[PDB]
């Protein structure tokens, strides 16, 4: 059982929506420390790891820890009913139901039924969210895959298509590149469709840390409310 | 014959649009006191009564009273051509045509051809438009019908679906509930689809008066420009 | 070869988009004086003449003049990736490729492959863009053709449909009419679908000069960045 209060329903809705683009259903582990969730998309190409610490909730009361399963598609619809200034209350008792209350000008309570990484990276780059998002959109216009190239103090994203091509270079002098630590020239390619969903909802000024290796998965992480952690693991493109 | 001037074309367009969601054609009675119109939707579940007093028009000149029939679908298209700061001029002479002039940066004149409740309520509630609108949208996500429950100083709207449920409670202490007069516990259910169209265009801060009774129709009314009156009569759901 | 820099990617994207509504592919003549392009739509009803002088570019370097052909549909997609504050760089070397760089928070470079009026008008009218645009939209609601009537100090646009009609009159006293020079009463009709695309992107306060004659083509022109010239020649409706 628990009672968790989050200020800013819209923000929470956004997070869930992002997750729903890849995940249809998932189990949320609710502990005294926070809420965590891990799952893979249907194609088993993306792994998503979310952690929301109790510190981002205006009230976090967990009587006894518990894991709950929910349909994200159904969950998002309800959460999208909340506004930016609305407070969201998540409550769970004995029954297999989740009580979702949107409190604003009035109190609206929904009742929804509940259902039942150690990689040797050789490159780490920290870029601004705006840059990452633009790069992914540019690439989608030319190809279905985007190549990541990381060299000493240099980060490049390229996409090659039938007859078109796009390239985004970045150096320490650039405002988009905050940090870069490369042990050796690193390159690999990933599916643009996946990255599109991943960079969905991503802020403009938020810092995104990307780690990857030659022909190996990419790890992407950024924070929500500075404390919440959203980590993605994306397999390379065959 | 007449010449009626309304300041704010967009506002008028909005009113007509709302009406067009339920009504396809209707007769407008134009008298020296104002413009009135009454009609039922195709399913005969909703009755709409509109009254626009001469006081909301910047100029209201009626030479001789007259009833005119018009296709609301055609009417709305033209009215939607007007902006928020545009002045609307409605003129009618001898012929079976309505002259609609949108006056803004230029004068644009359209010519369109013309075509040819005593209930024993036991509950009256006055709520803010924002509350009513949110409640209807919440409910549409779970069911096709919404239950209205009114008790002494307590108003509740519930919707029960396959496995989901939504509930919105309201008390005098709530900002959404402005007034409540109940003679005895009153309950009934109505179709959400109808209420959706009815609460369409409804303001956020405007006061809506709802009157109903056990398993009987609901009367809903609110004002336009504080003087204009829009009254709906909605049959209970079978 | 050349290197042309334009401040405000979005603005350029808009111009190209407008052109793409009528033209699918076209050759741009790049000279030391500026960039010009002339082409006809598929139905051969509209001729478009564009001239962008070097003065509207923040940097205009043309080593050797050159004509380049491009698919506007492909071009617009890429240009739409630019924001209002982005700088656009167009570069061409030896190969049959156009290098398009959007420079903002980061530098994104696209590589796209390159592919290979003396009328006796009797009426000239200068009207505000807002008026022209509203008039075209009003007319599209009633007919597929709009009639232009120009008399001494009087300009009228009419559209007659099955049973509806629209009319927009303009005099020197009107704010929408800036100037009018008529040698004799002039009238002709044009296709609304074409005018819709032509008035696409057209500003609200920009001055549009229209010249036409009895049952003859209409010439429409307005400026982009006060220096750029966009001229349309529209054949009368049969």
């Amino acid at each position: 059982p628990f009672e968790i209060v989050f200020e800013g329903a819209k923000e929470f809705a956004q997070l869930i929506d992002t997750a729903s683009k890849l995940i249809d259903e998932a189990a949320f582990k609710v502990t005294e420390d926070g809420i965590s969730m891990r799952a893979m998309d249907p194609s088993r190409v993306v792994l998503i790891d979310l952690n929301l610490p109790s510190s981002i909730f205006s009230k976090y009361e967990v009587v006894e820890p518990e894991t709950i399963g929910v349909n994200l598609d159904h969950l998002k619809k309800i959460l999208k009913r909340g506004k930016a200034k609305d407070t969201l209350i998540l409550k769970k008792g004995e029954e297999n139901f989740l009580e979702i209350t949107i409190q604003g000008t009035a109190t609206r309570t929904f009742r929804v039924p509940l259902i039942d990484p150690e990689l040797p990276f050789t490159a780490k780059v920290v870029v601004l969210g705006e840059v990452l998002k633009d790069a992914v959109k540019d690439a989608s216009l030319v190809s279905d895959s985007i190549k990541f190239i990381a060299r000493e103090n240099e980060f490049i994203m390229k996409a090659e298509g039938e007859t078109q091509e796009v390239e985004i270079k970045l150096t320490l002098e650039d405002e988009g590149l905050l940090d870069i630590e490369v042990q050796e020239e690193t390159k690999s390619a990933y599916g643009v469709s996946y990255l599109s969903d991943m960079v969905k909802g991503l802020g403009k000024a938020d810092e995104v840390t990307i780690k990857f290796g030659n022909e190996m998965p990419m790890q992407m992480e950024y924070y929500i409310r500075d404390e919440g952690r959203l980590t993605f693991l994306l397999a390379p493109r065959v």
